[PDB]
């Protein structure tokens, strides 16, 4: 069936467009494909256009959406904002396909580069976890003794909370390509 | 969701095997993982196998893919070759879309002229922006800017050119080995 080509999609300011592909790998099945952004509030938000908002997709096939910043200077400047992606599926024939996947803005001139941020991490037995930088951290893999934890997703200049059943502290990161990072032993205060 | 280990993968000439780490995160979710390589024109390409070609993840699992090379010595032996690696993550219904997560495959002769890390400081910029690559490798351009234009990602083939549509200082950084930046080099017109 369909497929897209991404889990995340980062927007660097300055970029006049990011892309995101579609592809589909059956000869003969055809879609409608309508795509649309909304904002963290869940809402249909017009600060980013993406186009075509809807299009055919017939048989074997590799289609882009273009995703372009019409934010107009209206955005944070310190931290990243969170927007989601939208996609349906249509089939040609209650059996729509339905994804949506982070949309990252990412301000200039950020003083924490990205590949910095996972080691950042704070842990508090208390586990909290504080985020003291402008980016949003996917955590996986997150560990506490032999006790496998949750995954968490940990907002700029937030704190979590991770439950455990009761009380070394390692885990990895989801990168900018959808990539897992490294094994990461957390800053534990 | 599941994630790869990596985003490129470099084959020395000579290996045996090279491996890839596939992960599913997710505790509640399902997937078959479908995988294939394709040549740098896109199209099905047996000089390197990759195994399992298809296989199921049920909850949080970590897998290892192989990567065979069956190039029976015939690819060219004074540059890289450009493979692309396709692994497509198809959910279980417990209504959404597979994700192909796409990754370079770089095949890498022995005996090449200069050693990787000085490659990326030997790329040309010619007013037409052309930028050409007079090294054996493939150079992953990120961070471009034209004065203070920033220009798209490009990838410049090795011995090849390519033209990016934009006076000003070229200043850009390109993406090593391991995935990661290198720092940023300036290039002049």
């Amino acid at each position: 069936g369909v497929a897209l080509g991404a889990t995340r999609v980062i927007y660097p300011e300055g970029q006049k467009q990011v892309q995101l592909a579609v592809t589909n790998n059956d000869d003969k099945s055809s879609y409608l494909i309508q795509s649309w952004i909304e904002n963290a509030e869940g809402k249909k938000d017009a600060r980013f256009v993406i186009t075509p908002p809807l299009f055919s997709m017939q048989g074997k096939k590799e289609n882009t959406l273009r995703i372009i910043d019409a934010t107009n200077g209206q955005m944070p400047e310190d931290r990243e904002s969170l927007f989601w992606v939208n996609v349906k599926a249509i089939p040609a024939m209650q059996f729509a396909i339905v994804s949506r996947i982070k949309l990252l803005y990412r301000p200039q001139g950020l003083v924490i580069p990205p590949e910095q941020a996972p080691g950042k991490l704070e842990f508090t037995r208390e586990l909290t976890l504080f985020n003291p930088t402008p980016y949003y951290l996917t955590v996986t893999d997150l560990k506490a003794g032999n006790k496998s934890l949750e995954n968490t997703m940990v907002p700029p200049q937030g704190k979590v909370t991770v439950n455990i059943p009761g009380g070394d502290i390692t885990y990895k990161t989801i990168n900018d390509y959808g990539a897992l990072t490294e094994q990461v032993r957390g800053v534990v205060k």
